DNA sequence: GCTGATGCGTC
DNA sequence: GTCCGACGACGCATCAGC
């Protein structure tokens, strides 16, 4: 029999056979270093086609020989434990995870913590540290079934004292971990697998691994590579059709519970005949790409017609009206918001007609001031509660702006035109002021009227623009594209919005692609009237690779131990290298907002909270300024009253 | 019962 | 352009520690 020890498993093998290259038997559980040992060999290359031909060789095998564990082997790549809708979390992060791993050695957590923030990686203190759990009995090998269970397990600990027991499975797990396990089984925990394969990649080799090795047949199966009758250019184009067959529709009904078991018992090529867009599942939504400028649309969207809309600051509500009366609420990222929006189930009967029997609508819920009949920004939408039962007791009542209608009576539009959809959207619901409104539009293509309708949305409280195709590639196949939209912000044009200039008091070890430098930085502005630096916001994107090795060498010179007597952070993460305040560096934002930790400003709009900055990015270094002429606290408080 | 640290999801 | 993973503020919900 094929004894082939998982450590020497190579998926990435010229002429991989599922077969005879698994280092498991026919009937036997895919053991997790089989996974494990997948995970390195795509972390060790960059090219996307590589890393999934790996994964498909592995998927080929679990196909092969252990069907079942399919299912697992999936969850276990993207690192999920379920379909989003279901709610599963871990109630795991790094705070638990190491305290599970000094346990785990008997280390004083800080001294992990401090190892863990050095190399950037959780997974390599698991790996490198040494266990202190003498054990009388060697555990049996890892499966993939049986760590995905374990960590299901551990997602479903709840209560006081869960803590303890979930770090007692951690514990279970590691010591049972043998050559990378505890690397991956540590990552997966963090939230870290530093894999460079994801959603798209994921579905792509599941795709090719089932064209190539069809489920389904008795074993051993007659076909193993189902593309060896074919030329290269016949095995790519079909092998890309197949893989849209499984891209449309699990964009149409992301549920891998529901699509695998079709997936082993019919095949792929009769997918779309039993999983299909059905009001009750999330679909994934249309996204949007950003703009830098009017300009940049036309050319973007030369000769296509175009609609202009609001881009209203609220949170994304995919609401789901199922044929008997059950609705559903869903956010951009498939959860399940149904139980947050009592006020909404019970507005639903309003903003239909008669014969609207069932429907997907796609919306923006937007705090909403009855009393002044105004939007209210999207901090006070953030204070609602998780679930209400009553929404009598409801404070921040919502308005929804109603943007796209992707079914209708039993009926996908998902391949309509936006021009078809928004009339069936306006023919079939009906609006309520403060309640239920179509999102404010224009149709044009007048440089002067666009760049005239994005001020106009800016003074009515909202970010800017949405601009969308009316019937020139205006379906709704996120497969195809799904960043078919345009998103134009105010904060994306050259010299608008705020602008600062704030000092570097701190840095923070970098993780992953960050790892061996400085991931993150302290920002602080000047308070002129105390001769203070107050800390206003951490910073973490907008430099290059390169840019970012020059702050760290840079930086490094500055390293102090303790921090300057006049620097006040309060509450917030204390860097992990305090920097001698000299660097100054031009930073821009979309909002300012008012902090319960950062203490910038504080006592100048309130008298307990300071002001932080909403999406701060990095434009250039200031090196023609010292830390005394950085934003001063006081110019941090009228910007933010400016804004207000 | 209270508070602040942790987890996770929203943008 | 796609895909991916670095990184942000801040809120509610949860839970350990007191
Ligand atoms: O910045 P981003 O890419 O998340 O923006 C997209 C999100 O913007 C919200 N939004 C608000 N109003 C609209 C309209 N009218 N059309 C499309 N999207 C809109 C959504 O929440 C969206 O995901
Ligand atoms: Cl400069
Ligand atoms: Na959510």
């Amino acid at each position: 029999s094929n004894d082939m020890d998982p450590s020497g498993y190579n998926p990435a093998k010229n002429n991989y056979h599922p077969v005879e290259d698994a280092c498991w038997k026919p009937g036997q559980k895919v053991p997790y270093l089989a996974v494990a040992r997948t995970f390195e060999k795509i972390e060790e290359v960059s090219a996307r086609l590589r890393m999934v031909e790996t994964l498909s060789n592995l998927l080929r095998s679990v196909v092969a020989l252990s069907p079942p564990d399919l299912l697992p082997v999936l969850y276990l790549s993207l690192n999920h434990l379920g379909p989003p809708q279901q709610g599963l979390e871990l109630g795991v992060g790094d705070g638990v995870l190491l305290k599970a791993v000094a346990q785990a050695t008997g280390r004083q957590l800080e001294s992990v913590r401090a190892e863990a923030a050095e190399k950037g990686d959780v997974g390599l203190v698991a790996e490198n540290s040494r266990s202190t759990q003498r054990l009388m009995l060697p555990p049996p090998p890892l499966t993939a079934s049986g760590v995905f269970s374990k960590f299901r397990d551990i997602a479903r600990l709840t209560g006081s004292a869960s803590t303890a027991k979930k770090i007692d499975i951690i514990k279970g797990l590691f010591v049972a971990c043998r050559h990378s396990e505890a690397r991956f089984i540590a990552r997966s925990l963090s939230g870290r697998l530093r894999l460079g394969l994801a959603e798209q990649s994921v579905l792509a080799a599941l795709s090719q691994a089932v064209s190539l090795t069809p489920p389904g047949q008795e074993f051993p199966p007659a076909m193993v590579d189902a593309g060896k009758g074919k030329t290269a250019e016949a095995r790519k184009t079909w092998l890309e059709e197949q893989g849209m067959i499984l891209k449309q529709t699990f964009c149409e009904v992301p549920d891998l519970d529901r699509i695998i078991p079709v997936l082993l018992e019919h095949g792929l090529e009769r997918l779309p005949e039993h999983c299909k867009l059905s009001p009750g599942i999330p679909l994934k939504p249309m996204l949007a790409h950003p703009t830098r400028g009017i300009s940049e649309v036309l050319k973007r969207f030369e000769e296509a017609a175009f609609t202009c809309e609001y881009k209203y600051d609220g949170q994304r509500a995919q609401i789901h009206a199922l044929e008997g009366g059950e609705v559903k609420i869903f956010s951009r990222n498939q959860e399940d918001n149904t139980g947050k929006y009592p006020d909404i189930i019970s507005r639903i009967p309003k903003i239909k007609l008669p014969s609207v029997t069932s429907f997907i609508l796609d919306t923006e819920a937007v705090a909403w001031d009855r009393e002044k009949k105004q939007i209210q920004p999207f901090q006070v939408l953030t204070t609602r509660k998780r679930k209400e039962v009553d929404a009598s007791e409801i404070q921040v009542q919502v308005c929804l702006y109603a943007f796209d209608l992707i079914y209708l009576n039993g009926e996908s539009l998902v391949r309509e035109p936006l021009s078809r959809r928004r009339q069936l959207l306006r023919e079939n619901f009906v609006e309520t002021e403060g309640e239920f409104v179509f999102a404010t539009s224009l149709d044009t293509k007048d440089i002067e009227q666009i760049a005239e309708f994005l001020e106009q949305s800016v003074k009515d409280s909202c970010e800017g623009l949405m601009v969308k195709t009316l019937d020139v590639d205006a379906t709704y196949e996120i497969a195809k594209r799904s960043h078919n939209w345009l998103k134009l912000k105010k904060d994306y044009l050259d010299g608008v919005g705020d602008t600062l200039d704030l000092v570097v008091i701190g840095a923070y070890l970098g993780r992953g692609k960050r790892a061996g430098r400085y991931g993150g930085f302290l920002l602080a502005s000047y308070d002129e009237d105390s001769e203070e630096l107050q800390a206003i916001c951490k910073l973490g994107t907008g430099f290059s690779d390169e840019e970012l090795e020059e702050h760290h060498q840079s930086l490094k010179a500055l390293v102090l131990p303790s921090p300057r007597p006049y620097v006040r952070i309060d509450g917030a993460v204390i860097p992990d290298h305090w920097l001698d305040p000299s660097a100054v560096w031009e930073v821009k934002c979309a909002d300012l907002s008012l902090s319960p930790i950062y203490p910038a400003a504080r006592g100048l709009v309130d008298s307990d909270k300071g002001i932080s900055l909403r999406a701060p990015r990095f434009i250039r270094v200031r090196e023609d300024k010292q830390p005394e002429q950085a934003t001063t606290s006081a110019q941090v408080a009228c910007l933010y009253r400016k804004q207000s």
